[PDB]
């Protein structure tokens, strides 16, 4: 079967159509595509990233997943992240992570299940907390359900 990929543009190959650019530092090229003709390059030397809001349906289970590689060895991560506050007293903060450190391509995902409630609208997280020189590559990107 074939299964909807809720992300928007999810191979960049509509450029950055679609991807929220937080700190100016991303771009569509070559260089960073696993797939088609383009991915998604955060730019290394300090934190950037980007995303897009995703509606999610409740108590329901989901695959997220990408290919991502650094272009050289990175201090720290890069990460995928889906990500919600909780309806409680306390705005609980939920982030299903996956967290990149690979200098060669490399997929991973992850399932995850929603509440019976959102406390805000998942958001879908393209995060390069990393600090070193290291560019980012990420491509392919995917939210399915279960
Ligand atoms: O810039 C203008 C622009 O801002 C937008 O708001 C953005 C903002 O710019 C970003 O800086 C911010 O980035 C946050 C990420 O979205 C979020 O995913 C990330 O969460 C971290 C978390 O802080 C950290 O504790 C967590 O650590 C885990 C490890 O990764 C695991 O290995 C370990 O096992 O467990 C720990 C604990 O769970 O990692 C996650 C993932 O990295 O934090 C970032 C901030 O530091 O996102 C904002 C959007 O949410 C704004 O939307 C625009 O309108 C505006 O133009
Ligand atoms: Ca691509």
């Amino acid at each position: 079967s074939h299964m909807v990929n809720m992300v928007s543009n999810p191979g960049f190959e509509d450029g950055l159509d679609s991807w929220q650019d937080w700190q100016q530092d991303m771009s569509a090229v070559p260089e960073a595509a696993h797939n088609g003709a383009l991915g998604l390059k955060i730019g290394g030397g300090k934190a950037a990233g980007g995303g897009q809001d995703i509606p999610l349906k409740p108590n329901t289970t989901y695959i997220l997943g990408a290919w991502a590689k650094f272009d050289s060895k990175p201090a720290g991560t890069f990460d995928v992240v889906v990500q919600y506050h909780l309806k409680d007293a306390n705005n609980t903060y939920v982030q299903h992570i996956l967290n990149f450190n690979e200098t060669d391509w490399t997929y991973k995902q992850l399932l995850f299940t929603t509440p019976d409630v959102f406390g805000s609208t998942p958001e879908l997280a393209l995060w390069k907390g990393d600090t070193s020189k290291a560019n980012l590559y990420v491509d392919d990107v995917y939210l399915v359900e279960v």
